[PDB]
């Protein structure tokens, strides 16, 4: 397992424009389009990250390129990040993985604003990061996947993503 095969799961794949958890117009796996309730909106920003006229549809490698980019970034974003970055150097590489996955769906900003549980990882207090990091928005609204996300943090282990 890796983080690209983790986040296929958490996220799917799809060749249509469609709607994330939140209502929010997105494409391929996990790539958000714009926040914006105009699907013309949406439309024009994804011919923009393709570089063609789509007309809301994309081949599976279009997706992937997709992916690439916006796992690359996140990456990059959490080692730019002040607060995150000492984090990650902390963390082993199923950790860190879930860091990622974290960053990947909420955004940097999002990730840095869960300080409790962050100074938790660093200090390898597992379970107790366990439990701050479910009292939280995320948790409530996406229960599955954070559950995942947490036992990963947790055990350090990938068990949450073996049979899916
Ligand atoms: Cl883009
Ligand atoms: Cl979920």
């Amino acid at each position: 397992m890796n983080i690209f095969e983790m986040l296929r799961i958490d996220e799917g794949l799809r060749l249509k424009i469609y709607k994330d958890t939140e209502g929010y117009y997105t494409i391929g796996i996990g790539h958000l389009l714009t926040k914006s309730p105009s699907l013309n909106a949406a439309k024009s920003e994804l011919d923009k990250a393709i570089g063609r006229n789509t007309n809301g549809v994309i081949t599976k490698d279009e997706a992937e390129k997709l992916f690439n980019q916006d796992v690359d970034a996140a990456v990059r974003g959490i080692l730019r990040n002040a607060k995150l970055k000492p984090v990650y150097d902390s963390l082993d590489a199923v950790r860190r993985a879930a860091l990622i996955n974290m960053v990947f769906q909420m955004g940097e900003t999002g990730v840095a604003g869960f300080t409790n549980s962050l100074r938790m990882l660093q200090q390898k207090r597992w379970d107790e990061a366990a439990v701050n990091l479910a009292k939280s928005r995320w948790y409530n609204q996406t229960p599955n996947r954070a559950k995942r996300v947490i036992t990963s943090f947790r055990t350090g282990t990938w068990d949450a993503y073996k049979n899916l």
